[PDB]
């Protein structure tokens, strides 16, 4: 089991970290979703599929910056929606085809009240998610941790 980016950024068997830079609605209003829709962005697959069955949760979901700030969140995972920052571990998708499958994550973040102006700086870090894989055929339990950057300003209006 293995994942990378749309930009070919790997995270190994056995698990690690990377950078994934995405590009962000530049002007959304208060009662409006900005929506960052991992699933283009980040894609999985099972190496023996002929043996093994892989499980894959996101096991959470931090926000930070402008997004922690200013944004009041929801986290889409496979069909289902849950509060962002997250509260619990996501169910399981199963993954059993050596063939890409997108990570099914999609992040609805609508302003607060509060918010105007420079709500997202460009370059900066909005997400932390922490995808965990384990499978049916023995102990493995590894961590994919995606580090999700703003590559542009999002403005709130006033
Ligand atoms: C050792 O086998 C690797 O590939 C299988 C099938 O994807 C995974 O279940 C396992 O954790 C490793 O990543």
């Amino acid at each position: 089991f293995a994942c990378k980016t749309a930009n070919g950024t790997a995270i190994p068997i056995g698990g690690g970290s990377a950078n994934v830079y995405v590009n962000l609605a530049p002007v959304v209003n208060v009662g409006q979703n900005l929506v960052v829709d991992l699933s283009t962005q980040i894609f999985c697959h099972n190496d023996y599929p002929e043996t093994i069955t892989d499980y894959v949760t996101l096991q959470r979901g931090s926000a930070y910056g402008g997004v922690l700030s200013n944004f009041s969140g929801t986290v889409k995972y496979s069909g289902s929606s849950y509060p962002f920052p997250t509260t619990s571990e996501t169910p399981r998708v199963v993954y059993n085809s050596r063939t890409d499958k997108p990570w099914p994550v999609a992040l609805y973040l609508t302003p607060v009240s509060s918010a105007g102006g420079v709500a997202i700086k460009a370059g900066s870090l909005i997400a932390v998610l922490i995808l965990r894989q384990t499978n049916n055929y023995n102990s493995d339990d590894f961590q994919f941790v995606w580090n999700i950057y703003a590559n542009n300003d999002v403005v709130v209006p006033t």
